[PDB]
């Protein structure tokens, strides 16, 4: 795909940038113990490319992880848009795609609490065309003129640069009780939303309204989805912390990891689609990016599939260096007056400057169209075309008029949707249209489980309960009471404060599909799921049961270590590494049973935390072998619990032990309040 | 200082551009209420360029760091062994600004990494800033700089999927180790507790290279920096430095910060070992090398002065992330020696820093400004903050009197070059036989530990080398663990299920060296600062009444006390949900809690998986006012474990169990 | 000089902006450009292009950051700052604020309005308004730069366009390129005037101090040394800046004639004295003539003081009674007329024009 820009180290001797053969394992010195000199050369240029190797990371989703792929419609959408891409069905369009988390640095962990980006570059035959979107369809704020506000008051205290990769800290619950737009992707990151299983278990939103165009000028108003094929799934939020520390890179890994084994992940590309008179139909405004249209009121149709399949070459090259704008917009698509997407358009672009230290950044392999580029930019740092047309104006005649100009009529150029208008005083003023902050929050907890409920009242116990501040404290209760009285109730029972009198203005008891990772159900496949087998180099028959229970896990798909005091044959990890956050379900074999009742080669009661651990986040866990209740007992773990599996039989243990893992979450392991 | 005079308050007032014009900031300026949002609008564009360009690269290592300023306060006249100015009379200030970081993460990873740590010191002296830019290590991986990039690589994360972070837990690591043995002194003690420090003020500092000090005689000797901390050595036990990457990313800058504003601000000793010239291969190993140390048998310390951090900063980006440290800022009384590390070191800060601040006057910001005039011929540049009145920038002139004039020995106390030093012989990239002995002093180190930190070394390898998926690269980490202990081989080997390589016993000898264990350092000698948790609830009253008592009592004490309980309420800190072993130095279990030893408000088992990760982690742990210790199979006799009625003997023996800090004899050793 | 940064986008509370679509793009530009030259986003910071006044706003970091911001709050809104900085706008804090009065309606385009369209009519205007010197001065320049375009087909485009503004303009064009101009054109042509954009019709000087007279001497004659320094005393009193030139430097000479140009000067004086001048190792042959002639030939007073000038009059080719030609014994007379010249600036009926 890259396959022209790929240098090969194969083979041969070390070279200079110029390919002047050279060494560079001793500096050059007067005399054996001597001072190094000036004039090598080898030295410098190494040093130097090593001094210069870092560039600034993003101003926002610094932390994230890229992947190619392809991109496949499933129709000619030409009766709703001009866009080229979407114009055959079955058409092909390579894809390069990243995701992210907001606030954190790089370096930062995968499984922070956070927003999460999801950047899709579509390379097409008309230009490349970039959707840079979110795991969560609303946005904090209403006014791109906003973000400084919302991301210093959500990144590190500017005196310590502390908390990392957090919104438990004062500014930020200052900054969200102070702007009530906060609230919807306040509650949306506070859910399992906040923490997903993996970037492949969460789905993608434009976020913003935007428009089709047809050919003939007329157009509609859309909002991208793109449906996880994988399913929906979050961690708990003691196990995402636990992560954080045994594995930083969580997220990244499982992408990789799914990628290289041949199950790339896989989305339905979306849109709902609604008429322009329906900007204010749904009692808000579709310019209000705080908003979701209900999937009652617009279903969703699917346009194409989504699939990732081939792990980035060099990550600095393709993933570090890859700078998706907004504004690279192609023919059949248009803006809308969104004020938080009106500002983005110009962030981008300049923030680029930023990145790359010059304004030839689109000409970085992973930046550069798959089609030729034909305009008057010239010169500029780095730059690395050599253009042969010496008289790069509009108009001119000693080019004979080209480049010629692209429009609606000729030559397949953008155009602005025409029936676009605008109209009134040139203002700094929020429409009225936008003022309802807490109805929306209200309807997306309503459509959580009660225990997902829960979840996300013990997230902002949690959080708030961090916060230095009584007087922030008591605006935030003030804001969530507004979006219901008894989430201010339980949550303010953590942070000892009385909540405010229920304010009924905006409650409600509406309901909305597709919102709830709870309720969505099983998963759809159970493919790249994690097993952890724990056995022992004790027993030569526990290695046998860990082997027999390999081969049939891995024959449906699924990802198996198994896990004993030292490492041989068959054995993956020892238990010094071995952590629950590792495994989505953890199986003992009988054999083994002994380690869960002292050693030098990994902390005291490693195994058996290893098996309390998956229990208590939820996970399917079991015993093979038919000896079960010395495991168990030491676990505390009921053997008639759902989600915990005894058989001796391993086809039976297995065929159970699947169907825990598609449910994924055994929920019936976490207290509610009453 | 600099730095006051570019303070800006924004405490009042009302906001302006960057240029003074008055504006707001808050909703764009569009044509019309439901209008797109217009070009002209220069209070959005104003504030988004500059929210855009906010970052800069970080630093090519020792990215993730936190800074504090302080004191540095001379015990002596120094003259009659260097001339430097700072040295030159007891009681002699001089301010500094210390960054402490590990190395191989990015700038959002965690503290609590596994790692060498810089700890970079500027002296803003009356003669020129001088920054002695060290680690906790007292000896580096490699031997000469121009190998610098593949140490990095190796460490850094794998170039195809970045991964993983801030960890030598990987392939490519243990492949260079195991191919570059200069790399085993500096790995032992990467893999002992001094890769995981308790925090920035329980580790050392080390220059690392030797230096000379200069006379104004022109006589020099050679010499190497250590600073020794006042308040002991500590280390975490690896699963409590893991879980705490997690739990709080932010440790150690957060204890820095917080024992600052405490006005508990971390001391060093500074001190060197000073050496004849003469002895530069007399004592086994040749000083230009270094990955060797100067046992203290051979070269005791010399006290130089007080190193006090006392203030912290007031912009973490304007001061931390800005300051750029040089092995370059030398002064007049100090140089440089030939050691092949140091000398590449030279070129590279310098030039880095036109990276990271993307243009040549990097030293005109605050935080880099000396504290005396500059006079010299720089110019130009971008952003040059100077208006220079000199419009003949040259020398020689007489258009300007001759000024600036030429400093030099003789005249305006010019730095010089140490007069003795010579050079001879080809010009060659060869490496001196001297440098050979690869394994020697990493077995001396290992010699030094006490049997319980040798099991910690152990098991630090046997946890990385056990992730290490080649076993081609483990069979060769072997072969090189081997050359300086085969038991370590052996032991290291069982973890992995590979064989040992057979006794190589070539580097192999018994001697050990005072002052490098931590383990065997003896109590801390304070315990201000120490973090000590007591677990209550808020079912009992009595529970909260006992909480208070010991609280009193402990902070009197300088001890940092959090009362957890199920929610908050006065006199409760934290709640179980936040709470973790991690976050304590010691823990306190009051007798009208023993019921919670299942709940909406905390995780299943929260309150005892505190104690027994406190207890398994080697703290003092204790019951104040039976049944807590039996469900977290604590026995009651065992050692740092505290079981008393009376609350004034409790807070006596306690505050014991925390100087002894840890109580090793709860690991398992190999036989 | 290098590092100021100026930018349209530097507005203040009493200045609006207007819909002139070259100003609207220009607010752009500038903001843009100053990352390009300054290589960092704090430009505002270097000590030329800062305020005279305290800066309160939200904007940190960027490579090159002086300032250490007290404020760890930076975010609006906020409590934990008290809500500092406040929002300036019309009603508080005199804060910028737009035009109340503008709109904007219609369609989203990128149409030029047709009230743009004339882009004649104001071209000729301006050329009617020049006096005839100064409009041959124009198709002069025209000539000599159009006559440097290789093209034929871009040349008959230029007579095309200059046509429609003036029919003469072209015709007298095309004469020096040897093509024809294009039939007149009429649509645009008129005959109106505008005050104030003639150079040569707005009258002499309102001041001639700093003017430059370079005085001609010479190091063979005693007497012509004494005459510069007569001279320069009574030019110095009116500050003029006056340069005394001869074959050498000495005390009094200020530049030789190696050195010396009639570009160097607003005026020429030869001090009779030195008439022997108008070859030598020490400056190229015929220099201290040429200076004289070129002086003549550009426009400028130029004059002889002394009392014998025919001799150098007569080898300059220059009529004793021309207009800006001065000859006078007397110092003080000819300084008085000579000042005359200075304010007149330029004799322009030492230009020929097309008939
Ligand atoms: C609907 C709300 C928004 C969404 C979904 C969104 C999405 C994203 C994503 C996914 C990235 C990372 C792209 C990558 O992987 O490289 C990103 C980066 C960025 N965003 Fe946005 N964003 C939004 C609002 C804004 C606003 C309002 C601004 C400023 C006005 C903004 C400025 C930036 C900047 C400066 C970066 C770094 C881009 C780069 O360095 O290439 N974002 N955002
Ligand atoms: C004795 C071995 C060395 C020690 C003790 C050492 C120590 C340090 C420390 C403490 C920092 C961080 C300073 C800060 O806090 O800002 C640092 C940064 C750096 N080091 Fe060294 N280092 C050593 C070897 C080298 C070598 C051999 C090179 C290259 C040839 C090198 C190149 C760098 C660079 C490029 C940075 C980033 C500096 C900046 O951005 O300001 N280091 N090192
Ligand atoms: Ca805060
Ligand atoms: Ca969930
Ligand atoms: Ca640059
Ligand atoms: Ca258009
Ligand atoms: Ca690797
Ligand atoms: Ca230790
Ligand atoms: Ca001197
Ligand atoms: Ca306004």
């Amino acid at each position: 795909p890259l396959a022209a820009y790929e240098v090969d180290d194969s083979t041969g001797y070390l070279t200079s940038d110029v390919g002047g053969p050279i060494q560079d394992q001793t500096s050059l010195k007067a005399g054996i113990r001597g001072p190094t000199l000036l004039e090598d050369f080898m030295f410098r240029q190494k040093i130097q490319h090593f001094d210069h190797e870092r560039v600034p990371e993003r101003a926002v989703n610094a932390r994230g992880a890229g992947a190619h792929g392809t991109f496949t419609s499933y129709a000619d959408w030409s009766n709703i848009t001009a866009a080229s891409f979407l114009n055959a069905t079955g058409k092909q369009t390579p894809v390069f795609v990243r995701f992210s988390t907001v606030a954190g640095s790089r370096g930062s962990a995968d499984t922070a609490r956070d927003v999460h980006g999801f950047a899709t570059r579509f390379y097409t035959d008309e230009g490349n065309f970039d959707i840079v979107g979110n795991n969560i369809p609303v946005f904090f704020i209403q006014d791109a003129i906003q973000f400084p506000d919302l991301i210093h008051s959500v990144k590190p205290r500017p005196d310590n640069e502390i908390p990392q990769a957090a919104t438990a800290h004062d500014s930020a619950w200052d900054f969200f009780s102070q702007q009530p737009s906060t609230m919807h992707t306040l509650f949306w990151a506070m859910s399992g939303h906040g923490i997903p299983r993996s970037y492949r278990h969460m789905d993608g939103f434009g976020v913003h309204t935007f428009r089709f165009v047809k050919d003939d000028g007329s157009s509609k108003l859309i909002k991208w989805h793109f449906k996880s094929r994988q399913g929906k799934a979050s961690l708990v939020w003691e196990e995402a912390q636990v992560l954080s520390g045994k594995n930083a890179d969580f997220h990244r890994q499982d992408l990789w990891d799914a990628i290289e084994s041949g199950n790339g992940p896989e989305w339905d590309v979306c849109v709902q689609i609604v008429d322009e008179s329906q900007a204010q139909a749904f009692g808000f405004d579709l310019l209000d990016p705080t908003k979701i249209i209900p999937e009652e009121y617009a279903p969703l149709t699917k346009l194409g599939l989504l699939k990732l399949d081939r792990n980035p070459t060099n990550y600095f090259a393709e993933t570090e260096q890859v700078m998706f704008q907004p504004g690279h917009i192609v023919r059949g698509i248009d803006f809308t007056e969104d004020p938080l997407l009106q500002g983005r358009l110009f962030s981008y672009l300049d923030t680029q400057l930023n990145r790359n230290g010059g304004p030839n950044f689109e000409q970085l392999p992973i930046n550069m169209p798959r089609v030729p580029i034909h305009n008057n930019n010239r010169d500029g740092a780095g730059q690395m075309f050599i253009h042969r047309n010496k008289y790069p104006y509009t108009p001119n005649t000693l080019n004979s008029g080209y480049p010629r100009q692209a429009n609606q009529n000729a030559g397949r150029g953008f155009f602005t949707a025409p029936g676009r208008t605008a109209s009134g005083a040139l203002v700094r003023e929020v429409s009225p249209t936008f003022n309802d902050h807490w109805s929306q929050p209200r309807l997306f907890f309503n459509s959580l489980t009660p225990v997902e409920q829960q979840f996300l009242v013990n997230a902002m116990r949690f959080e708030i309960s961090l916060v230095k501040s009584e007087e922030v404290k008591k605006n935030v209760l003030t804001q969530l009471n507004r979006v219901s009285h008894d989430v201010a109730v339980r949550v303010a029972a953590a942070i000892g404060l009385g909540a405010p009198d229920a304010d009924d203005t905006y409650y409600h008891n509406n309901k909305t599909a597709g919102v709830s990772i709870v309720g969505s159900g099983p998963l759809p496949t159970i493919k790249t799921l994690r097993v952890g087998i724990l056995a022992t180099t004790s027993e030569s028959s526990a290695l046998d049961q860990a082997a027999q229970l390999r081969t049939r896990l891995e024959k449906d798909g699924l990802v198996v270590t198994v896990v004993a005091e030292t490492l041989r044959e068959g054995v993956d990890q020892t238990y010094s590494t071995a952590d629950a956050t590792g495994f989505d379900g953890v199986v003992v074999v009988d054999g083994a049973a002994a380690l869960f009742a002292s050693s030098p080669l990994f902390p005291t009661g490693r195994p058996l935390q290893i098996f309390v651990d998956a229990y208590r986040w939820g996970k399917p866990v079991g015993v093979c072998g038919g000896k079960s209740s010395e495991v168990l007992d030491a676990a505390d773990v009921p053997e008639d619990g759902d989600g915990v599996y005894s058989e001796e039989s391993v086809d039976m243990f297995v065929e159970e032990f699947e169907k825990g893992l598609a449910t994924f979450r055994f929920t019936d392991r976490f207290a509610l309040d009453s």
